[PDB]
């Protein structure tokens, strides 16, 4: 164990690294959300102070009652209304096969989750045999684009050869045009997408991207005009390729950037200002 | 050459059609069920208050809708909580960023929080392997000596071991028995539907992810197994299928 100790020295510094990491993300959200969290709460007790006087007669103490059991009511899917109680499945043909592709991607939307406990039992077995399995297909549809790459990268590495190209600087410019053609086709392009067929703007959508790609975890939900949803499941399954690709690259860059200060502070703590 | 991809793709597209129709076969019932039940407690209210109506309670559906998007969250903690959603990429939807600078800011705190937590994680699951590396050998000397299949023994101790560490003592720190099982799955398959009560339930998530990142893996390696397995069996039954039509020809 002299290797082990030093192993356990690099994985403390990095749990301090990601604690930190995460209480300047948290100061950040609730520097930024807080602010908006305080101005639609002060309306929504605006809204109940205006229909308890609009309607008095109606169960005062017994509205925050009806208000929970509507709030209960939309953890399900729920739309429960007078004109049109006549309703549509959000387990319908599709739903489930959308639901399906959630829970082996695990991007897994929580926009609607299984209340039976067969569903549980079903979907926890389905998970831990479809996960596994969908890696197999998005580890082959990575290769399978990484040598779709790998063949329009041979071209561009012949167009532009120069005297003593630097063999180590033309692999920037490959990584270059990779996130330069990447955050076209699986960023841009489909975004635009999501833009005039789901009613969005332009940062919505692509924050739609990342959240989805990135698989934190709707397309099939809102409605403005079935070509539509099998399409959309390819472009996430290459998409996540993709992705899977560039949070690859990024850690390469960390592990760069972690070396390089780490050499850095060695010989600043070795000089001490001459 | 062989591409070997498209098989698997229609395998999972085939494995998908089957858990769809398996869903709607387990929820749709308990869906008509439910939602024939809010019919009725919506047409109980209207009945038990004339005072409210159908013209007002539609109003009142909405503003609970327009409440839905907002729902004191985003507190010193529950925006920790979040950051730890975002980079394990757990990210229960149950709050996410309304403002445009916390979306600008999560798509980056993403991209370099998610492989960020990889390393950590990693380095978990080898310091996590090393000790399930150390419990092993010696339960490698106590009766290996004593009268390939071994390793199937170790495998057996794992799960027994790992599926109480990380799903059943747990549990509750964090309902039914079911419920507990579903969450913890759930979770850490990151699917995700010295001082106070915080830090310690996050190391849990830790190394529970940790310890299914290695489930999952192993499930992966009997899926390349009973891959080849398969492989190889339809290998035969189209060897003898064509003797087959071959004996009919010459006899
Ligand atoms: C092994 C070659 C991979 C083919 C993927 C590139 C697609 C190029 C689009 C034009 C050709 C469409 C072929 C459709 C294949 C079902
Ligand atoms: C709730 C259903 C999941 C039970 C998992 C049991 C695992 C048994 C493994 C046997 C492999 C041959
Ligand atoms: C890697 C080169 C593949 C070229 C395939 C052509 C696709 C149509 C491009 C249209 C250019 C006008
Ligand atoms: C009912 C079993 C579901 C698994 C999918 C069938 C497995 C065989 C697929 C064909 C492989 C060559
Ligand atoms: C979020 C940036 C933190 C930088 C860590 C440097 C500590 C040596
Ligand atoms: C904000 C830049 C993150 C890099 C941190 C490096 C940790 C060694
Ligand atoms: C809106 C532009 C996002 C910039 C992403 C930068 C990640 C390193
Ligand atoms: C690189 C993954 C190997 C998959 C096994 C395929 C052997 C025919
Ligand atoms: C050829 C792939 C076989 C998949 C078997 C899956 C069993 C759950
Ligand atoms: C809930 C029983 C399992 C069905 C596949
Ligand atoms: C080296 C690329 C940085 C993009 C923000
Ligand atoms: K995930
Ligand atoms: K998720």
């Amino acid at each position: 164990s002299a290797i082990n100790v030093m192993k356990w020295k690099t994985v403390s510094t990095i749990f301090l690294v990601v604690v930190l990491y995460l209480i300047i993300g948290a100061t950040v959200f609730k520097a930024l959300e807080q602010p908006q969290e305080i101005s639609q709460r002060t309306t929504i007790v605006i809204q109940r102070e205006k229909f308890l006087r609009a309607h008095p007669c109606v169960s005062d103490q017994e509205l925050d009652e009806l208000i929970q059991q509507i709030v209960a009511a939309i953890n399900a899917g729920i739309i429960p209304l007078g004109a049109s109680s006549n309703q549509v499945s959000h387990w319908d043909l599709g739903s489930s096969f959308f639901f399906a592709g959630t829970v082996i991607t695990t991007i897994g939307f929580g926009n609607i989750s299984p209340r039976t406990e067969g569903g549980k039992i079903f979907c926890i077995i389905y998970a831990l045999l479809g996960i596994p399995l969908f890696g197999f297909l998005l580890a082959g549809v990575g290769d399978q684009l990484g040598t779709i790459f790998g063949k329009g990268i041979a071209k561009v590495e012949d167009t532009f050869i120069k005297w003593n190209v630097s063999q180590t600087k033309i692999r920037i410019i490959s990584t270059i045009i990779f996130i330069l053609f990447g955050c076209v086709l699986f960023v841009a392009l489909p975004a635009v997408i999501f833009k005039h067929i789901e009613g969005w703007s332009a940062l919505d959508a692509i924050y739609f991207v990342v959240i989805t790609l990135t698989t934190i975890g709707v397309a099939g939900g809102s409605d403005i005009e079935d070509f539509y949803k099998p399409v959309v499941w390819f472009w996430i399954l290459v998409g996540l390729a993709y992705f899977a690709a560039v949070l690859s690259m990024i850690g390469d860059w960390l592990r760069v950037i972690a070396k390089k200060t780490k050499e850095a502070v060695g010989e600043f703590r070795a000089h001490a200002a001459e």
